[PDB]
């Protein structure tokens, strides 16, 4: 019978406008309107399934921040990640007695700095990623982009560690990985190619892992509120509606990428698991 | 020999983030990064052509602002328009000795509040608009909304005045209206359906009227910088690169929708014209 764990991988801050576009626009009464630097959780999900362990997302690399950090100086200043050692993914998995080598599948929802940071650890797993997300990230690496949401040094490590990539093709969807585990292909929106997961647990029922396809309950609405920069704005809205449709049709609970209030209410890996 | 006039229809202010997405993101060093309330021009272009007068865009309706105005209270607070009487389109046309009835074609770049506000004046002209922009605007009208970029009162007047609509089909492009005057179909991006104009003047050469397909030189780049909330982000970028291509292939100047610096340099209708 499967078990699902939520692993707390620390906290990030950023301009609220990144999360909710134009959340507090300047007005005639408030012409120099101040923004807020909001804090939110970075997390990963491990499903201990009889057919093999599945990891959804990988958080940020431990070598991300600081003077030796792989993240560019501007990136560090705009999206600072705060994490104690116990929050690092390798330690969260050790606390669960799971070796990186024990992971059969890693699902990269996309290849942003806060989701693909530790792909390099999983050299025996099949790494599942949207083909267009893979292409886009690799182009950034080829252009030697040292700032932004695709981290040059993380990509460099994925290449050096010769990972076992499986790309989800842009027309593929509802990819069954194991009994009750299905990859949802949301396509372009937040990024070039977004993957989610539907998990059917015997007791808890249906769960949809949305990652950055839906940042928060405020994003989800209604009304739907898009993020402040967005690769494909039409695809973003289409993807949120797809998530709502699947949630309704399957009676599933939607887990957002970065909702503080929702995350606070989750049972974490240190206290237990879902079933 | 044609003559082209730039008519000054006042000024609007708004949060700079509407114009340039995330122009000044909050950082560790400034967590409450202030925005700014920028000012920019609203303008229209009249081409006095031997085959007939052609108007590109129509500015804002004179009854837009004020507690008893057509624009919603929230919209007025975020996008205030200031205009002396001489700036109203009917007055700018009167100053040029052009009656509304003398206009043969009006090109509605799109149907937003600051470009379609005076369509109702032109009851003898053919009103040229993208089919999907027309559909979208009419749907908002049918929903009886009081806030947003599509103004119920304006649309209500277009219908009651029985305008002579010609829709440009989504796959139609490079539509010749007169010698040296060609409609460019940019499609969806900033809005559902954006139209621009290419004008070939004997002395001045090529001019592309971009309207809201490109707000400003800063938008145009490179790098291209999209607006804070964008309907179709991929379409927006495709449309900017189409404008760049056409400008290069035809050696044309590009006239942005709302660039303060560029507009200051234009010869206005009270001082003269282009040929
Ligand atoms: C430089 C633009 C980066 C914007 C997108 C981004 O990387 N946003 C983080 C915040 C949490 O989820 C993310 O991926
Ligand atoms: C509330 C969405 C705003 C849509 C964008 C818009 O209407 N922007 C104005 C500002 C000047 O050019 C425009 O059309
Ligand atoms: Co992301
Ligand atoms: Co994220
Ligand atoms: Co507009
Ligand atoms: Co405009």
């Amino acid at each position: 019978q499967p078990k699902l764990y939520v692993m707390d991988n620390g906290r990030m801050r950023m301009d609220k406008n990144w999360m909710i576009a134009m959340h507090n626009p300047a007005t005639i009464a408030n012409p120099n309107a101040p923004t807020e630097f909001i804090e939110f959780p970075i997390y990963t999900v491990l499903i201990d399934h009889p057919e093999g362990k599945i990891l959804f997302d990988t958080s940020c690399n431990p070598d991300s921040m600081g003077a030796q950090g792989r993240w560019g100086e501007a990136t560090q200043s705009m999206f600072p990640w705060t994490a104690s050692e116990e929050c690092y993914l390798h330690n969260r998995l050790e606390q669960l007695k799971v070796r990186p080598e024990d992971i059969k599948f890693v699902i990269a929802s996309h290849l942003h700095l806060d989701h693909a940071g530790c792909l390099e650890m999983f050299t025996n797993a099949t790494i599942i990623v949207h083909e267009d997300e893979f292409s886009g990230a690799l182009q950034t690496y080829a252009r030697n982009q040292t700032e932004g949401a695709y981290i040059w040094g993380d990509i460099d490590a994925w290449i050096k560690n010769n990972l076992n990539w499986r790309t989800i093709k842009r027309d593929e969807d509802n990819i069954v990985l194991a009994e009750g585990i299905k990859i949802l292909n949301f396509g372009s929106g937040h990024a070039w190619g977004m993957l989610g997961l539907h998990v059917q647990l015997p007791e808890k029922g249906g769960i949809i892992l949305a990652s950055d396809a839906v940042y928060s309950a405020e994003s989800y609405g209604p009304p739907i509120k898009p993020p402040g920069i967005i690769y494909d704005s039409l695809g973003f809205v289409r993807s949120v509606e797809k998530i709502k449709r699947i949630a309704k049709e399957t009676n599933s609970e939607v887990w957002f990428g970065h909702d503080s209030e929702q995350f606070k209410r989750f049972r974490k890996s240190t206290e237990g698991y879902y079933e």
